[PDB]
């Protein structure tokens, strides 16, 4: 109805804030552009599902997130993604490894404080009868 893709307009200019905020984030640059096959060539070997903060906005665009969880999925994705091609002991990998997990716990984080859980419950009913 017209009341529910209201709904849906607000989740959307919702999730936009924090992704944009997450996407400003120094810590975070390296989750804000996909992966160029040039400068690492064996991402693909490794990350059959790439995501990463430019996806996610674009994806807020085309409407494909009706929920919150729909969302944190790509946020997860980006995260897990990081943690499997960084194993490694080296510097690099760990530091990579630390910012993915405050990538992830920072975006729960600002859901967690500033998302009314009504809200996303009506988000969820809304999907669920689709
Ligand atoms: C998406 C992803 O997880 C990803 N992981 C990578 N890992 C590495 O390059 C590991 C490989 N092992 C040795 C150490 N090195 C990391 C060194 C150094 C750490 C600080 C730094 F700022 F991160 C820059 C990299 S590169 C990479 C990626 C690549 N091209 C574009 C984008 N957007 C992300």
């Amino acid at each position: 109805s017209m009341q529910e893709e209201d709904t849906f307009r607000e989740l959307r200019i919702f999730l936009r804030n924090v992704t944009h905020r997450l996407a400003i984030d120094k810590r975070f640059r390296v989750f804000t552009k996909p992966v160029d096959p040039d400068e690492v060539p064996d991402y693909v070997t490794v990350i059959k599902q790439p995501m990463d903060l430019s996806s996610v906005i674009s994806k807020i665009d085309l409407h494909k997130y009706l929920t919150v969880k729909d969302y944190l999925r790509d946020i997860d994705l980006i995260c897990s993604n990081a943690l499997e091609y960084n194993p490694d002991r080296d510097p690099g990998d760990r530091l990579i490894r630390h910012r993915a997990c405050a990538l992830r716990d920072t975006a729960y984080a600002i859901i967690k404080e500033e998302l009314d859980e009504d809200f996303e419950q009506l988000c969820e009913e809304i999907q669920e009868s689709r």
